[PDB]
């Protein structure tokens, strides 16, 4: 996250960090056995870390649970990041609390204007890189489908939308991928893309949740 600030410990009790040896991408806790992140953070052998703040200490209120399974959704597309959304079941039920909770889906789509909540672990600056430890959040509005368009021509489909500001300087970027965008406490987005970070007419590229709750759904109830 760039020109964001320090969230706080566990207070996006939803903010799920996969861990493959190292933090590697973002995740939304959705139920006690179900995480939501982006299809472009698939691999194997992933460790759903609940509860982190500080991803480099122990520090009280962290549950470790293995992948069972992880389903990515029948028609991504890796090229275009079309449909770039992912399920991953724990091996075993977290347990919730205050602060490792699940976040909402949505029951209706957002609007442009709607303010959200960004968050991860990702790199904070927009021209060299330096990585975090504790959570990063961002609070960002949704941009119209025409700014969006206008500003990656040929490149937003039905299952994406934008959020950020134009001007730049604020953003999610590498390393937030797959993690939360929350408006209104429902998980309207998940990182996906973007051209670089926080820069000038880029702002970041979000899957469209809403358009995929009726398969989450059907998902998790075969699985
Ligand atoms: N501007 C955004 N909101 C944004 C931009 C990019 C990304 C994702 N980045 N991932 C990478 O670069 C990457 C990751 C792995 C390997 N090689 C390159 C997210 C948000
Ligand atoms: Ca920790």
């Amino acid at each position: 996250i760039v020109g964001g600030y320090t969230c706080g410990a566990n207070t996006v009790p939803y903010q799920v960090s996969l861990n493959s040896g190292y933090h590697f991408c973002g995740g939304s806790l959705i139920n006690s056995q179900w995480v939501v992140s982006a299809a472009h953070c698939y691999k194997s052998g992933i460790q759903v870390r609940l509860g982190e703040d500080n991803i480099n200490v122990v520090e009280g209120n962290e549950q470790f649970i293995s992948a069972s399974k992880s389903i990515v959704h029948p028609s991504y597309n890796s090229n275009t990041l079309n449909n770039d959304i992912m399920l991953i079941k724990l091996k075993s039920a977290a347990s919730l609390n205050s602060r490792v909770a699940s976040i909402s889906l949505p029951t209706s789509c957002a609007s442009a204007g709607t303010q959200c909540l960004i968050s991860g672990w990702g790199n904070t600056k927009s021209s060299g890189t330096s990585y975090p430890d504790v959570l990063k959040c961002l609070k960002a509005p949704i941009l119209s489908d025409s700014s969006c368009k206008s500003a990656y021509p040929g490149q937003i489909t039905s299952n994406m939308f934008c959020a950020g500001y134009l001007e730049g300087g604020k953003d999610s970027c590498q390393g937030d991928s797959g993690g939360p965008v929350v408006c209104s406490g429902k998980l309207q987005g998940i990182v996906s893309w973007g051209s670089g970070c926080a820069q000038k007419n880029k702002p970041g590229v979000y899957t469209k949740v809403c358009n995929y709750v009726s398969w989450i759904k059907q998902t998790i109830a075969s699985n």
